[PDB]
């Protein structure tokens, strides 16, 4: 080959769509896997650690990798927060597996004065708890935002997102957030971290154009648009900016070219 | 110097003032020599090549440095374009040297149908320019802002500055553009690199908390404010979220931590 040595993408609407499996997205995988080319996964939705994820693929989807190759948002942001050194002290608005991580990664649950206020994806959003991110933010505590999505994929259809609780928060506080996902750089930054191919041979993979293909035109890296996902290969055209590359599924992607 | 060992400086309000010297910061440069401390100035100004700045920064302040010493958005910038790797054909609305360097690397200046706009700060600039670079990125066209800052210091007082420019094509084109300069990551990976420090050993120095300070929080490094420039002392108090360190003159800051 000789092109791009190393792959960041995206998951769900890419490799899976809900609950239903995306054929050409799990042949991509294996191809990847078999050609022994290196690979990373990354996700902005943190409701699922890792290990979490990997087993969801590898049970419902019959696809196999071990928990380390799923970068997602809760990663970067512990990264970020340690990276930042702001003190221990953390209060939190998500589902389990973005507190448990968090904690886990040496912070203490602080509701009164955190040094930190991480938002996220939290189905079980309570007034209660914007009223108190937007005391402890009042306070001094710097406010993270774990992705700027502003709805997500149910069953139901598209309800409220990581991106639209934020908002909720930064306007009770009037104070922009650092946010961390995709597009953002630090997800972006930490990703080809771990991939361990600098950008200039890197991809990023994905079906969402606001979330995925932004990524790579925010941060220096090639993009690879499939519009089996939300962006239809109708909007291919009036997009601002095209990918590097759009294709209609990814049994037409070779690794070659 | 065993905590920090690399240091990014700001340039306008931190080291000089207009055509005033900030006796502080020469002498904090004197010590940064004469430690052998690296250190790495990086401005958002466009006006001027890394070049011209050190002449003046030598025989104007007493301050000498290589030019590569002189980091610019303008470096970032036309690195930014490269590393996206669209066409070469460019059109841009700012000051001579931002367009001449631009130009001066490998673009083409192209009015009707280029691959990048670059919208910085112009002084001189019309109603037919924002319109050529509307229809532009209308085209397709890469849009790119120099920085975010809304205003900028001058003689006269707070005027427009490239933010707002910007924010006026963004609006005519109902497109956000890809910032370059401080506080965004772009121009500081890149700051990074030409240090050679790591990032926990770095720390951001400069005057104003918007653009200096927030570049430190934003991207994960160690913020140093000096109530000398913009932001006044009286402000440290109510701010969003402090700098790593407050101090109101270079002098009162030791390399021992």
């Amino acid at each position: 080959s000789l092109d791009y040595q190393g792959y960041l993408i995206d998951l769900d609407g890419t490799i899976y769509l809900g609950k239903e499996p995306i054929p050409a997205g799990k042949r991509f995988v294996e191809r990847l896997q078999e050609k022994d080319l290196p690979f990373l996964f990354v996700t902005n939705n943190t409701t699922k650690s890792p290990e979490t994820v990997a087993q969801r693929l590898a049970n419902e989807f019959d696809i196999h990798v071990p928990a380390s190759l799923v970068y997602t948002a809760t990663l970067a942001t512990i990264d970020y927060m340690k990276e930042a050194n702001r003190g221990k002290k953390v209060f939190v608005i998500g589902e389990a597996g973005l507190i448990d991580l968090i904690l886990e990664a040496g912070f203490e649950w602080d509701e009164t004065n955190p040094d930190y206020v991480v938002v996220g994806l939290d189905t079980e959003l309570s007034y209660e708890k914007v009223v108190l991110a937007t005391l402890a933010i009042q306070k001094g505590a710097l406010f993270i935002g774990t992705n700027p999505d502003k709805n997500i994929p149910t069953e139901r259809g598209l309800l409220p997102g990581a991106g639209s609780v934020v908002t909720f928060v930064e306007t009770a506080t009037q104070t922009k957030p650092v946010y961390i996902g995709k597009p953002k750089a630090i997800i972006m930054e930490r990703a080809i971290a771990h991939l361990g191919v600098e950008k200039e041979q890197v991809i990023m993979v994905g079906d969402n154009y606001e979330t995925d293909i932004q990524s790579g035109i925010q941060n220096g890296i090639d993009s690879l648009l499939v519009t089996s996902g939300f962006t239809p290969k109708s909007a291919v055209p009036t997009l601002p900016t095209p990918p590097t590359y759009v294709v209609d599924s990814l049994d037409e992607w070779t690794f070659e070219g």
